[PDB]
C-alpha cells in the first residue's frame, strides 16, 4: 500500500512550500531590497531540487524518466512565475502605463495580475496531482 507514490511527493511538499513563504513577499506587501531577493533566490531551489530529489538514492533509479521529463515542465513553471514580475514592476516603478487606481507600491498591479495568476497557481497542481494519479491508477 506504501509504494513511491508517498517518496515521490515527500519532495513535492518542501518543494512547493517555497512558493507559500514567496507569496508572502510576492503577493502580499514588502517593498524592500529582499523582497526581490526572494523572488531570484527561488532559482536556487530550482537547480538544487535537482540534486536533492536524486540524493535520495533510489532502489533502481526507475524515477528516471519521471523525474528527467518533468524538469522541463518544471522549468515552464518557474519561468512563468518570474516573468509575472514585470506585471507588478510595470506598476511598481518600472514603465508606468496607469490602468488601476491607488499606488504607492506594485500591489495595485495584483488587480489585472489575478488574472493571470489564476492559471498559474492552478499548473503547480496540475503537475503535482497529475504525476500522483499515474501510480493512483486503480488497483481493487
Amino acid at each position: 500500500r506504501r509504494k513511491p507514490l508517498f517518496y515521490t511527493i515527500n519532495l513535492i511538499i518542501p518543494c512547493v512550500l517555497i512558493t507559500s513563504l514567496a507569496i508572502l513577499v510576492f503577493y502580499l506587501p514588502s517593498d524592500c531590497g529582499e523582497k526581490m531577493t526572494l523572488c531570484i533566490s527561488v532559482l536556487l531551489a530550482l537547480t538544487v531540487f535537482l540534486l536533492l530529489i536524486s540524493k535520495i538514492v533510489p532502489p533502481t533509479s526507475l524515477d528516471v524518466p519521471l523525474v528527467g521529463k518533468y524538469l522541463m515542465f518544471t522549468m515552464v513553471l518557474v519561468t512563468f512565475s518570474i516573468v509575472t514580475s514585470v506585471c507588478v514592476l510595470n506598476v511598481h516603478h518600472r514603465s508606468p502605463t496607469t490602468h488601476t487606481p491607488r499606488g504607492g507600491g506594485g500591489y495595485v498591479a495584483m488587480v489585472i495580475d489575478r488574472l493571470f495568476l489564476w492559471i498559474f497557481v492552478f499548473v503547480c497542481v496540475f503537475g503535482t496531482i497529475g504525476m500522483f494519479l499515474q501510480p493512483l491508477f486503480q488497483n481493487y
